[PDB]
């Protein structure tokens, strides 16, 4: 699974870690985080998020 960067704050998402204080956890794909979350350290949404190639 790829990592995906908020180029906003430049706060990496990394699928092995997840975002479990916020209910999305170790293992899940960006695509499969509900549309809802937002960036945990600056607040915007995932269409700000961009794959890290
Ligand atoms: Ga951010």
């Amino acid at each position: 699974m790829k990592k995906y960067t908020c180029t906003v704050c430049g706060y990496i998402y990394n699928p092995e870690d997840g975002d479990p204080d916020n209910g999305v956890n170790p293992g899940t794909d960006f695509k499969d985080i509900p549309d809802d979350w937002v960036c945990p350290l600056c607040g915007v949404g995932k269409d700000q998020f961009e794959e890290v190639e």
